[PDB]
């Protein structure tokens, strides 16, 4: 009556950044429950106490750092079909527990457990850790003598809502955004709660119980480490891999380090030339042994720089100058990195002319363009011509900023503009800018318009700076950080409170969150936070994070999908006739073009996964489990916009599929599409300046004269200075980077996440599409006919949406998650 079971588990140590004799004896017990015989309370059977045997070396399918133990279970005929297990570790350490495989058992012949967890001391638990089969069950499927368990194990997963807590407890709940401040250090590092309110709006965040400053109750008081359920905090089994704590080294060791030496005054304090900046990737940057020292052994920093170990540290060449030195500053660039950039997906089609402002007149004035039909170069056309042929488009940043402006133009070193910028789709089907507009409030507007000779091509050359800070502004806090690791977090929270790992919603899903939560509670640590990485490099300082709250206010869950999206932004028109069911108006625009080949996949494979569990509208409606998730999901996890009308109600299958499709879109293809550009098109810190310090000069004034006399200086001293560039450089480069334990689209970190075959089928089928797509994205980029925006004058063929990847910073691969 003996089971034979294989368990394989990873030592902390092999985890960890920074014998095996000892978990056997009585060390690890696992207590086998029953599928299929119950006690008296309609419960599983629990079998005895068994412990860890012996070790099996002489398993060839284990994989780095994992071992495997030998265990027999006593298992007698009335105990039936096991489902489940408990595991109780007696040892002080706790293991990372990988899989339990039982042989020779059940109409299978074999039953496995996929775990992947943490596993502490028993006596840390209030309850005993369980794990279950690899079926897939839908609720009313629960085997009769696991129901209770599953819904034991959820409750678990929810907690009170009360407590502070502790690095090994498993508890998913919400709060709101109140811990980016720090009243209780200095009134100056207070920062507006975010969420919970109709004027600051805000997904919500995982809970962390930390408790109340003194200073105001209303503020989550800092700590060492900010809390997330201890089976989101990943560990890697190289340490260069740990990228998401390198924002905590930059913040709390680097930048300190880098201060020193600016204020020692051992290197020039700004940038006096292009050569200066081009340098930081050549010869590199001479900096003092002491500063040097701090870098080279922190793990994952030590990787973002070349140094002799003494003074130089030197930067990779960023992607977009390794043809053309010079080719960024070209008019074709700037608007090409419009719709093949690393914030490709604010560009706007334009249907009257002049543009118009939404923002009560009353107290803003008029705010209508001033740009004048006439005085643009429309190569021929009229402006009636261009409008009803759908030529004329607009990147338009004048509602998002001008409530700010006056905000941030009195900071010490910020001064900004609400732009507009007018783009003309050209004969060849390359994007032309004809007209910047810089706006000021009480409003005051110049329009600036292209030119190549003379002074006025130095106004021009700055105008275009003055749209990137908005445009990098508007990425990083609204593309980046609010649409996808903020607007993502709630439904990572609801689906692990409210779907049983058995279910398979679950198991379609919680691939696309790994990581997430990790690198957002670390974020709000150490890069949103009072005095962190944004707010001591971009534009905004302060008002960074609120002003993604005030954008908030305008996110509509259904338009994240990617064909509604480019529907509402008048870039794309729908027709059933195309194969995707739209028309794009921009015919080659390489990241919706190539977006919505990763779409139809992801779509595909959610349309074949949902029906082999829900067959009708009313199976949908039935599922308990999944309507207290979606409930929740809206009425907490995004509490503030509950009351909107366009939230799916997920009463039929067609909903579900839509939900599950958006979801997965935004975690993988979205997420990749805006952050896997940063540094090749970002590392050169004049393509994209993150901030700007000084309005155009007045004519009659030494700036002025400038100006004329040294454009480059001009620009330096209007963008990102020498000190903020080292940090965002530093910090954009980590979020470039794949992990080299990355899991991609088309991939699972196990092949036995289900003992569904036809679920399984469906999953290959996909990574098989996949597959198909990459080829043909291959093809686009070697099609001469799509070079000018595929790849521009920089020469850069656009591999953002690529699915595949090795390691490194290879501008390309799509992961499942929001990972960095
Ligand atoms: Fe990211």
């Amino acid at each position: 009556h003996k089971i034979k079971g294989t368990v394989v588990l990873m030592p902390k140590n092999e985890l960890e950044v920074n014998n095996l004799n000892a978990f056997l004896g009585r060390s690890v017990s696992l207590q086998l429950i029953s599928a299929t015989k119950a006690d008296a309370h309609g419960k599983g059977k629990v079998g005895k106490d068994t412990f860890l045997e012996g070790i099996n070396t002489s398993l060839p399918t284990l994989g780095a750092g994992e071992s495997a133990f030998n265990i027999h279970f006593e298992w007698d005929g009335s105990m039936g079909i096991p489902g489940a297990f408990y595991i109780k570790n007696y040892m002080q350490v706790e293991f990372f527990l990988k899989s339990l495989t039982l042989e020779a058992i059940s109409n299978q012949g074999t039953i496995r457990f996929v775990c992947n967890s943490w596993v502490y001391n028993t006596k840390l638990y209030k309850s005993v850790r369980i794990f279950f089969a690899n079926h897939t069950y839908v609720p009313s499927e629960t085997p009769a003598p696991l129901v209770e368990y599953r819904e034991e194990e959820l409750k678990s997963l929810r907690g009170n809502g009360t407590g502070e807590r502790k690095e090994y407890d498993r508890i998913y709940d919400y709060d709101v955004y109140n811990d980016l401040g720090n009243p209780d250090k200095s009134e100056k590092l207070a920062r507006p709660v975010l969420g919970g309110s109709s004027t600051f709006p805000y997904p919500r965040r995982g809970r962390t119980g930390r408790g109340p400053t003194v200073t105001d109750p209303n503020t989550e008081k800092q700590g060492e480490v900010f809390y997330v359920p201890r089976d989101e905090n990943l560990g890697h089994l190289k340490s260069k891999d740990a990228l998401e704590i390198g924002t905590k080294s930059l913040s709390q060791i680097v930048q300190p380090a880098f201060e020193s030496a600016f204020d020692l005054k051992s290197t020039p304090i700004e940038f006096h030339s292009f050569q200066d900046v081009h340098d930081l990737y050549e010869g590199g940057i001479k900096l003092p042994r002491d500063v040097i020292s701090t870098i080279i052994p922190l793990p994952v920093i030590k990787e973002l720089y070349r140094t002799d170990g003494q003074h130089i540290l030197k930067f990779p060449q960023p992607h977009v100058v390794q043809v053309s030195q010079s080719a960024w500053m070209t008019d074709e660039e700037f608007a090409r990195e419009m719709i093949a950039g690393v914030n490709p997906c604010v560009i706007r089609g334009l249907e009257e002319f002049p543009p118009k402002s939404n923002l009560d007149p009353a107290i803003y004035g008029d705010q209508s363009s001033k740009i004048t039909a006439d005085s643009l170069d429309l190569d021929g056309y009229t402006m009636d011509e261009a409008l009803g042929s759908r030529r004329l488009f607009m990147l338009d940043y004048h509602d998002i900023f001008m409530p700010y402006v006056r905000q941030i133009n009195q900071l010490n070193s910020a001064k900004t503009y609400a732009t507009r910028t007018i783009l003309f789709l050209r004969e060849d089907g390359t994007l032309k800018p004809v007209a910047i507009e810089l706006s000021l409030p009480h409003a005051v507007s110049q329009v600036v318009l292209p030119a190549k000779e003379g002074v006025e091509s130095t106004i021009w050359l700055l105008a275009k700076a003055y749209v990137i800070v908005n445009d990098s502004c508007y990425h990083q806090l609204m593309s980046h950080w609010l649409n996808t690791h903020a607007a993502m977090e709630p439904f990572v929270i609801a689906t692990h409170r409210h779907l049983s790992v058995l279910h398979p919603i679950y198991k379609l899903l919680t691939p696309h969150y790994r990581n997430n939560m990790n690198i957002n509670a670390l974020a709000r640590q150490s890069l949103i936070n009072a005095n962190g990485i944004i707010e001591t490099t971009f534009l905004p300082s302060k008002y960074s994070v609120e002003m993604s709250s005030a954008v908030y206010k305008n996110w509509v869950f259904t338009d994240q999908a990617l064909p509604a999206d480019l529907i509402k932004r008048g870039v794309a028109i729908k027709d059933p006739s195309t194969p995707h069911g739209v028309r794009l108006l921009i015919e080659d625009y390489p990241y919706a073009a190539d977006g919505l080949e990763i779409w139809a996949a992801i779509k595909t494979w959610v349309q074949e996964y949902v029906p082999l569990y829900y067959a009708r509208d009313d199976d949908v409606k039935n599922d308990s489990e999944l309507q207290h998730w979606w409930k929740e999901a809206v009425e907490k996890g995004h509490g503030d916009l509950k009351d909107k009308p366009w939230w799916p109600k997920l009463q039929t299958l067609e909903d579900l599929v839509e939900v599950c499709l958006i979801i997965i879109w935004i975690a993988s293809a979205l997420h990749a599409a805006v952050n896997f550009g940063q540094y090749p098109y970002g590392g050169l810190i004049m393509n994209r300046p993150t901030a700007s310090r000084r309005l155009l000069p007045e004519k009659g004034t030494p700036e002025y004269e400038e100006m004329i006399n040294n454009h480059e200086k001009a620009y330096l001293r209007t963008i990102t200075s020498k000190l903020p560039t080292l940090i965002s450089l530093s910090v954009i480069e980590i979020a470039s980077t794949h992990a080299s334990d990355e899991v991609y689209l088309g991939q699972r970190d196990n092949p036995h996440w289900t003992s569904d075959s036809k679920a399984l089928q469906a999953f290959q089928k996909f990574g098989n599409k996949l597959k198909e797509i990459e080829e043909k994205l291959v093809r686009r980029n070697n099609d001469p006919s799509l070079q000018g925006n595929r790849l521009g004058p920089v020469q850069l063929p656009y591999t953002l949406l690529y699915p595949s990847s090795e390691e490194g910073l290879t501008f390309r691969g799509i992961p499942n998650s929001i990972s960095i």
